[PDB]
């Protein structure tokens, strides 16, 4: 009994051992991938945002140049 | 020594697993914290981006209105 019981105990522990190491490896992989994918988006978004700020600043610059034109075209027209 | 061998191996595995179980638990727990934090950041950024796009839209409207208005003053001069 004692020997065989220890054998059954040993069989279970090894099976659970493998299952466990296998599963933790898979889940850790997925968690990691997810975090990687998210870190990438965050990164690409920051880049996208910088490009947007620039597009805005340039539009505003064109807009402020148009203001000068407008004001002068009116002053012209009184002629 | 084949019953001392099993009691030895078994008790070894039996605690190694207790180890893994406890360790992964905390690790996964932290993985989930990160993932959530990153998703929340992506959302906050998306919102901020949204706000910026609105501001950009108002400005673009103002600039186009100016354009139009200008074309006019340049015709009210072309005769």
């Amino acid at each position: 009994c004692e020997v065989d019981a220890l054998k059954g105990t040993n069989e279970s522990l090894e099976r659970q051992m493998r299952e466990m190491e296998e599963n933790f490896a898979v889940e850790a992989a997925n968690y990691q991938d997810t975090i990687g994918r998210l870190q990438d988006e965050i990164q690409n978004m920051k880049e996208e945002m910088a490009r947007h700020l620039r597009e805005y600043q340039d539009l505003l610059n064109v807009k402020m140049a148009l203001d000068i034109e407008i004001a002068t075209y009116r002053k012209l027209l009184e002629g």
